[PDB]
């Protein structure tokens, strides 16, 4: 038996993402915490869903065609499909757990209707205010926002691999607020969706509905319609993956500080 | 002055050591002649550096990424599978357990390349890496191992190229006796197949792919008769054991493979 | 002389009477104004002749072809569904049970077209044709019917256009009380959805579309509060009954519809 | 309540196809018989899988887009996927039941290997010898042959709706022997397969393997390779649906006689 092998020692231990809840759901004390459980040792450590969860999903040895491009990102669901309690990552609290946003002293919920798709953020991203985006707007100092459009509803704070399909430039309170469009790698049609122009072929009405909702959800809370760069048009996954890297880079610098 | 920028950078600082490798395959020799070889290499995704590797010892048996985000309550079941004999074909290819870096080559009977006389292999047929069915171990019914990697039959609709590797979900196993030794046939399905997610365990195969398991039992039970030999014997009565049993057999196999290297 | 041409023409001579009809829809009026109408017609697939029809009385409740080739042992479950309120929208459209040929029109509150204040309808919402929930019948918990076609909520990923008709598989039912009367909400899924085949009965919805049934119960239970009213009441405790129960309710409904016409 | 409705009386009763077996499987007495069970009345009548089962699948009222073309044909499986006993419709026996073909006095089985796809015929079709096809070959006086390529294996004599995707002109003993390529309307990928050029995108190797098998299965039974019109090329579904109609027409005339 030839044993000639490239002694490529697998370093680190794989980690298992865990979440825990504390506080009373729908009240201001609710929090979803994240932890890593070493898969060899069993040791747990609290981690930050934002800084510590890989933006890029990778395994040790990639067996897919070197010619096939990569498109597997992690996605942190904040507002599950068919719900309206506005939850968010507490970028201010240690270990950035998920908390429900407070509008007054009262926990916030959308007045317009429900979030009809899983809504959240991509970890290890930062849309900086010191950067200027299309139409000359600056970032809103928050992780990049994502909308995963498959049939299955994620639990609050649930994380999973998605395939980026496109992006929408929404202006929010004077700043750039990209909404990345993506789909769970486990959804039945994930494979038939190659780029943003396929969303209407397989989920007719989905993109119009996403556009319309973000365009007007504030109006009924008193506000005004919202503005979009590119004409409320959805840019494709190439443009979207670029914005995400600019984003990952920006996150990298915030951490070097 | 509505700007509250207080961003906590508290994080568990986990350095991601190693560089991700990209599997690559290259061919040499003339297909269907005895010089044909499929060789495997790794390409450091950082440095671009390539090294030749062994599909048998260097491709992980378990597919794993750096941070698992699936429920900790969901048991793991994603193994790597190396295709040797593509679906719908009959040239017997194999991992060269004796040559350096165990490339894939065509099985030679005398000096003539082998092909199945009975018909074509109707499913992708191959092996699971980092496995070893040791002759020094006695299995069910008192048969020893056959000294080769574990055998696997992936049952999805799509056909793999020769030497193609992919993630599969293990569903069950068949204990066939081949020349006095134990020869497990692990039943799996590509994690990319449209029905992979509805196939939970071996008893679901009949529900979604009726005929499939009978046709696997049958082909393996008689494929040697036409070439002159006898039918083949099976443990458990030609029954397919479920994924739990199958995973234990695969664990045993990976353990033995581990010892094999240490010697 | 190897030609043996003896072709038996013995056959049961079943003449296929009627001509297949093609459903057609046409719109009139200005969308979102009270003049908007969606009208249905049939087009004889032979003669090309068109006739206006009623989406309510003329579209078959049961989808059936001339010779069923599915196992006689497999129970039938393919009903027609008329979409009134598309997935992700909020304009309340309805079948005009009072106008001739019952076209679809937008529901008018005073003289103003209606829209749901609470949010959008997140599933295609509509009715099953040839059904009638009679006021002269007392249902579970002693509530009478609401004098309209049965309500249906189709749960697939794809969104229907207003007034679009399609085959759906019935999976269960919810008994909501609406203004003292019984108001069934039949839960179904398009026969074209990728997971239609894995959804056997109402208890499978939670397994493949977790959240879905809770979100349906909730929206229907509170959608009226914001417009000033009260929460809504449910029979069976807001529980979703399975497809068998749901099919019996639909049969009863089709029977009553039959009487309705005879009068 | 407006009751104005187009009184379009539904005539005939729907029929349920039934099959029964007689004789000993794999011996010469095995036969699969067909019957219709009226769905109202319960009355059963023996029918012929060939003359009595609609070539076109139709329901009373078509609710699909009038713009969407029709492509739902019935398919009678004779040789199930992964098997080798050559069964066939007995075009000579009354009510054309399925019987196993007899090569000598011995029931026939393929020597080459198994039929790897469900193999059968389309009902109400006839490939006449008095007609001349591409390359100038005449028909082989039999129903049109079909290969349904989905993942699920049909039982012997099982009938189901398929979507025609293409066709292959195989020459057999001097005559034209079309092999229609199709897929069960229930297979998971049926919807992604639009035409013959999609078969390689979703089932790579399937068309080459189908070509190769029909090209050589006779060689080992002593014979020679087989010839194909069009260069062993698979024509698309438009050409295939045309051949099927010529076929249905021809069947119609055989019956007027």
């Amino acid at each position: 038996f030839s044993m000639v092998s490239v002694d490529f020692a697998v370093p680190y231990h794989q980690q298992q993402l865990l979440t825990r809840e504390t506080g009373e759901l729908y009240t201001p004390s609710y929090r979803v915490l994240y932890y890593f459980r070493d898969m060899e040792t069993g040791k747990e450590l609290q981690v930050s869903p934002w800084h510590d969860i890989p933006l890029y999903v990778r395994d040790l040895v990639r067996t897919k065609p070197a010619s096939l491009p990569m498109n597997r990102y992690n996605f942190i669901c904040e507002i599950p499909k068919w719900t309206r309690a506005k939850f968010e990552i507490a970028t201010g609290e240690p270990f950035n757990p998920i908390k429900q946003d407070i509008k007054n002293g009262v926990p916030r919920f959308y007045k317009h209707g429900d979030m009809m798709w899983n809504y959240g953020a991509l970890p290890q991203t930062w849309e900086s205010t010191d950067v200027v985006f299309e139409g000359g707007y600056v970032g809103d100092n928050d992780p990049i926002d994502a909308i995963e459009i498959g049939m299955t509803q994620f639990k609050v704070g649930q994380v999973g691999a998605v395939k980026v399909l496109g992006i929408l430039g929404m202006i929010d309170d004077g700043q750039m607020d990209w909404k990345v469009i993506c789909i769970s790698h486990n959804d039945p049609i994930c494979r038939f969706l190659k780029d943003i122009h396929d969303v209407p072929k397989f989920l007719p009405g989905c993109l119009d509905a996403i556009h319309e909702w973000f365009r007007v959800y504030k109006i009924c809370q008193g506000g005004v319609e919202n503005k979009f760069v590119f004409n409320g048009e959805f840019k494709d996954k190439s443009f979207a993956m670029k914005v995400i890297d600019e984003s990952h880079y920006m996150w990298g610098n915030l951490r070097k500080i």
